[PDB]
């Protein structure tokens, strides 16, 4: 149940352009705030939990323009393709765009326009014309935590986006961050000059993720044996699989062992060229590769709808990273599994890489997130209950209540059902 209720036209539009029958409560909280109150928002949201509807839906519903600012060009191009397949006109606007498309943007032919921050600052006159002639429903600043010098993903062009509010005072900004850090949120608010923004978060309503934690020996094939099946003289996983490793070195070691089994896999980390990463990601989406072994940072992400298995090979960096990374599994809604294989000696459990972080408020935050991860690894409680417990106030959705306690929820619920 949603308050205030979406009207029938809003629901029909949701069905027709996004294929969803109802809004998630937090999606509606952002959407309604933008449409009715023209309110700035800081949306603490992760891919895989329903992030994109919050900024793609409003311009589609009113038939106007939504501007999405992001530094991740390849991801923006993929979104343009997906939107066009869902019959939503969208484009990437850059220096190379044809005048026919640029005039089409001015005529309001496109609902969603993706731009880089750097383009955005050099063409503010264009944005004001768009607002005057057509109306900008919202500006979404994706990867907004890149504004912060200490957030390990600093991109200085984001700090120029303070000009948006001055040029377009009546246009709400939705700043999307995948960290709940208060110091980063406060910097986002002040740098962008947001006004009394609404703060929201995705939660953990992902009932199709089975969660398991088990101890790791550190012998790679022994640890990976339960996930591997030999079929016709060939080793394979049961389905498309991501293995997240804490270090690039571990990613290469794991990949090396799997290649000796003639397994179809690819590595994915920030040391690789962009062109090679793009190829690996495309091959995984098209099922030419079965397993990606990744060390995720800097807004690298793996976007594939039918990821059946996620394996954290070693303790995750912290509780937010873990939440981000399991969220990438099972986006088609079918059953998926997320396993953590960990050991006390794991480097993310022996982090002096925090004892070196410069910013004091941020270091306290990361220490807190690491403590949460450690408590989770050691717990006998329902893993889903633990994750949800970190969203103190937040309502638990019915589907999550229904899965908890059953054999498909987590390893600890399964153990309870056995005895
Ligand atoms: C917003 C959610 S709420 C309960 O409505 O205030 C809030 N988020 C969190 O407190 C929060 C806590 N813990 C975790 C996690 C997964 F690390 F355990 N996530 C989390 O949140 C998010 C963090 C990253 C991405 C999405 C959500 C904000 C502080 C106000
Ligand atoms: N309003 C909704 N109703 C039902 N399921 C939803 C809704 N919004 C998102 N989802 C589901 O949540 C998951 C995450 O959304 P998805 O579109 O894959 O990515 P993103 O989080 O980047 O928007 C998917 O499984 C998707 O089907
Ligand atoms: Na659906
Ligand atoms: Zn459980």
């Amino acid at each position: 149940f949603l308050w205030p209720a979406p009207n029938e036209e809003q629901v029909t539009c949701l069905k027709m352009y996004f294929g969803h029958s109802s809004f998630k409560p937090v999606q509606w909280k952002v959407i309604h705030s933008v449409l009715e109150e023209r309110r700035d928002n800081v949306a603490v949201m992760a891919t895989g939990y329903g992030k994109s509807l919050c900024f793609q839906y409003p311009p589609v519903y009113v038939g106007k323009i939504g501007l999405v600012i992001s530094p991740l060009i390849s991801l923006m191009e993929d979104q343009v393709l997906q939107l066009k397949m869902s019959n939503i006109p969208a484009c990437f606007l850059g220096s190379a765009q044809s005048e026919n498309v640029l005039t089409d943007i001015k005529l309001g032919k496109y609902r969603i326009v993706y731009v880089t921050p750097e383009y955005c600052s050099g063409n503010m006159g264009l944005l004001q014309q768009l607002e005057a002639d057509i109306g900008i429903t919202l500006i979404a600043v994706d990867e907004a935590h890149c504004i912060s010098e200490w957030g390990h993903d600093f991109r200085d062009s984001f700090r120029k986006l303070g000009s948006l509010k001055t040029a377009l005072p009546m246009v709400p900004i939705v700043a999307l961050t995948a960290t709940a850090s208060s110091s980063i949120r406060e910097d986002i608010v002040r740098c962008l000059n947001l006004r009394n923004p609404q703060i929201t978060c995705t939660g953990f309503d992902r009932p199709n993720l089975y969660l398991e934690v088990r101890r790791k020996t550190g012998n790679i094939l022994q640890d990976l044996q339960p996930f591997l099946v030999k079929t016709s003289s060939h080793w394979e996983f049961e389905g498309p699989t991501i293995i997240y490793c804490p270090s690039r070195k571990m990613t290469q070691q794991v990949t090396g062992e799997l290649r000796k089994l003639n397994l179809s896999c690819g590595t994915y980390h920030a040391g690789m060229s962009f062109s090679t990463r793009k190829d690996i990601h495309h091959r995984f989406v098209r099922d030419e590769i079965q397993c990606v072994i990744a060390t995720i940072a800097f807004g690298m992400g793996i976007n594939k709808a039918d990821i059946r298995q996620v394996i954290h090979y070693g303790a995750p960096k912290d509780m937010e990273s873990y939440y981000q990374e399991i969220g990438r599994a099972g986006r088609d809604g079918l059953q998926s599994s997320c396993h953590v294989l960990w050991a006390p000696a794991d480097i993310n459990l022996n982090r002096h890489l925090l004892t070196e972080i410069r910013n004091e408020k941020f270091r306290l935050y990361k220490l807190k997130m690491m403590a949460k991860m450690e408590k989770y690894l050691h717990s006998s409680r329902c893993r889903r209950q633990i994750i949800l417990s970190h969203f103190e106030d937040k309502q638990v959705q019915k589907a999550s209540l229904g899965i908890m306690g059953t054999e498909k929820c987590c390893d600890n619920c399964r153990s309870r059902l056995d005895h």
